[PDB]
């Protein structure tokens, strides 16, 4: 008759897919593990009380349950190899096996694995103490970076040398977090590309760009992303070109080459220069977290469709459909965050009914109604045929939307809007 899915996760990214899940005509109900008060509020989704790392507990929920399909969320399930798990056991999950999930979830195995292949990325190392730091420096010379929390762009030696040990000057005995990363300077612009992959096949999603600095004009401290638009501006088709041919097909034949076939999304972030020329800055083993938000308002396709033909490594017989107009979501957040923040507050003014171009995606809440629970609480997104019209939209649905000390950038897509 119909299917039952499971999406394991629960947060913003979990909510865009559960959503997107339940409106396949496939499909009759979409369970969610561990979900949170957006999932819950779906009339097609029901939340399920079991953890992410708890494999026991997600295959026997699978098993007893009959689920047609499972879609990964989140990097923990999968580097601990849920997808090993499940296809062990005959059910048909879609996401990277833990050894392809090494991608994301080991540092060195990724430095090696691009060094290897030769793939245009960025050169860095990590360093605890001065002088092989200097040594360093003297053989890459500046301009160059220095990240601690503090990010130091140097255009000489000079002023290299200087952050390079004031960074590190301190007591470093029994202590972790005296260290810092040396990183080559680039001058572009980034950007986010997905795809989906089913081993030997690669089906392009989407583009986007986002803001992660918490304040105004992009000032502040770094957040994990206050805003997010699609499709990106910057990624035009001779980068989309390149970026397939330098970076993606090279990568995902030369995991299956090594014996560690690559299924599941495919996350690329870029940094792509004047020229056009784009860079992996890193891989992520699955959605985006913020992106996966606006990204999803404009899929046209049925992703459960494009799910089991991967499955099935037949992603090639499939075309994936997008909505013409751009897309644009804002993060409403915990007052405090990145740093310290209150959680357990009402949240008020929430939709009773969703409409069509826009959605308000839920990240860290639950049921108490609705409460905050993290420090990214909610994103609501809007389509436009301009991103300017987008953010009109977007800012025009969360007017009814508060609780205390809740807070928000008020100019996400400024630099887009002006072009």
């Amino acid at each position: 008759e119909f299917m039952k899915v499971l999406v394991i996760g629960n947060g913003g990214r979990e909510h865009a897919l559960a959503w997107k899940a339940a409106q396949s005509p496939l499909v009759e109900t979409v369970f969610v593990a561990p979900g949170n008060a957006g999932t819950a509020l779906e009339p097609a989704l029901q939340n399920v009380a079991i953890g992410v790392t708890d494999i026991p507990a997600l295959l026997d929920f699978a098993q007893n349950e009959k689920i047609d399909l499972t879609i990964v969320g989140p990097e923990a399930p999968l580097v601990k190899g849920v997808v090993d798990t499940f296809r062990a056991a005959g059910l048909k999950i879609f996401g990277p096996t833990a050894g392809a999930a090494q991608l994301e979830g080991s540092k060195a195995f990724t430095k090696d694995f691009l060094a290897r292949h030769k793939i245009p990325t960025a050169e860095y190392q990590n360093f605890t103490e001065v002088e092989p730091a200097l040594a360093y420096l003297r053989e890459k010379g500046a301009p160059i970076v220095i990240k601690a929390k503090g990010v130091i762009v140097a255009m000489t030696l000079e002023e290299a040398e200087a952050a390079v040990h004031d960074m590190l000057a301190g007591n470093a005995f029994g202590d972790a977090g005296h260290r810092i990363v040396i990183e080559e300077f680039l001058d572009g612009e980034e950007a986010s590309f997905i795809v989906m992959v089913d081993g030997e096949h690669v089906l392009p999603m989407a583009t986007s760009q986002d803001h992660k600095r918490v304040g105004d004009k992009d000032t502040g401290p770094n957040t994990g992303g206050m805003g997010a638009y699609s499709p990106a501006p910057v990624v035009t088709d001779d980068v989309h070109q390149r970026t397939m041919e330098r970076i993606i097909w090279p990568t995902v034949k030369g995991m299956a080459a090594e014996g560690n076939t690559y299924t599941g999304f495919l996350y690329a972030g870029l940094m792509i220069d004047k020229q056009g020329n784009p860079k992996v800055i890193e891989f992520n083993c699955r959605f985006g977290d913020l992106e996966t938000q606006p990204i999803m308002l404009r899929m046209k396709s049925d992703l459960v469709e494009l799910c089991l033909a991967a499955c099935e490594s037949k992603l090639d017989e499939k075309t994936s459909e997008w909505d013409e107009r751009a897309s644009l979501g804002v993060v409403m957040a915990a007052g405090g965050y990145p740093g310290d923040y209150r959680t357990g507050d009402v949240i008020h003014g929430l939709p009773l009914e969703e409409v069509a171009g826009g959605k308000v995606f839920h990240a860290g809440t639950k049921l108490a109604q609705v409460v905050t629970n993290g420090g990214r609480v909610l994103c609501v997104t809007a389509l436009g045929h301009t991103v300017a019209e987008a953010q009109k939209r977007a800012y025009a649905l969360m007017t009814d939307i508060h609780w205390d000390d809740c807070f928000c950038r008020k100019d996400i897509g400024w630099r887009a809007i002006e072009r």
